[PDB]
């Protein structure tokens, strides 16, 4: 229990550097990547018991993954990825790593200030995403 109190809570998207790049290293094709791009979406995040879940509401594509720190799910990402994926907690930073198609990519999100800081990382290209409150 309170595991992850200090996420909880609706985020909106505020900044985003070097997502194109991000995408491209993941493999996603010119007009996802556009139209993923011009979103700001809203990320919400609950915990009921042992189970979180995280929705994003998008103008580009609604997603919504309920899980258990340490147990691997079945994930369809927003670009359409077809993805395993574990999430954990390490020294209070979410850490979600997808596997597909032989690929790996590390999504990481930690409370920082009034900031929830989104960092995706594929390869050597890393992209920060900043969310504050809603
Ligand atoms: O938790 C968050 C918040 C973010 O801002 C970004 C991401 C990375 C996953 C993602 C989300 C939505 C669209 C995407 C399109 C292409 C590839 C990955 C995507 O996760």
């Amino acid at each position: 229990s309170h595991m992850c109190d200090a996420f909880v809570g609706t985020w909106k998207l505020v900044s985003s550097e070097n997502f194109d790049d991000y995408m491209k290293e993941v493999g996603v094709g010119f007009a996802t990547r556009k139209v993923a791009g011009m979103a700001k979406p809203n990320m919400i995040i609950s915990v009921n018991g042992d189970v979180i879940t995280i929705k994003s509401e998008s103008t580009f594509k609604n997603t919504e993954i309920s899980f258990i720190l340490g147990q691997e799910f079945d994930e369809v990402t927003a670009d359409d990825r077809k993805v395993k994926s574990t999430i954990t907690l390490d020294g209070g930073v979410l850490v979600h790593v997808q596997k597909w198609d032989g690929k790996s990519t590390t999504i990481k999100r930690k409370r920082e200030d009034d900031k929830l800081v989104v960092e995706c990382v594929m390869k050597g290209v890393t992209s920060t995403r900043v969310y504050e409150r809603a």
